[PDB]
């Protein structure tokens, strides 16, 4: 419905602080996956970020590879947006990169940016993107919904 009425959109943003990210012991293939982060309860649709410090492939592997994979869902396939950013040694937004588009996600898609960042800038002091050594990548995911409130309160049903 592109002219009318839109709805409600479930988003939420997942902290995740790679220590030691200068000490990434793996090839210029491998990924690195985070746990599973969701809105808050232990909802059926959960997510999860593949970073790549030692890049994917030989034309991004002086920059970072990172891509946003649907470790599990619910149903077959499922459409939202995603958004990367690095919080510098002061917490702040830098070097971000968002997109106005919704992408289709299914159990085992990964869908993202090849060059996010150069590598060499990370660790570099001038930026201060790593105080400590430690990759902090602020995500952000907004599942699309339509006006859909799912509410509970059922008896206890119990004995």
């Amino acid at each position: 419905g592109s002219s009318g009425s839109s709805g409600k959109v479930v988003k939420f943003s997942y902290m995740w602080t790679i220590n030691n990210f200068s000490f990434c012991r793996e090839e210029m293939g491998e990924v690195i996956k985070s746990s599973t982060f969701s809105s808050g309860a232990n909802d059926k649709l959960k997510w999860c970020l593949r970073v790549n410090p030692k890049g994917l492939d030989e034309e991004s592997k002086d920059y970072l590879s990172l891509y946003l994979l649907l470790v599990s869902c619910p149903k077959s396939e499922v459409r939202a947006k995603f958004k990367f950013s690095i919080l510098n040694a002061k917490g702040e937004e830098t070097k971000a990169m968002e997109s106005q588009r919704a992408y289709r996600f299914v159990q085992g898609k990964d869908w993202g940016f090849k060059k996010f960042i150069r590598r060499d800038f990370l660790l570099d002091e001038a930026n201060g993107l790593l105080p400590d050594d430690k990759l902090t990548l602020f995500c952000e995911v907004s599942v699309v919904q339509d006006s859909v409130n799912i509410s509970g309160q059922s008896g206890p049903s119990s004995g």
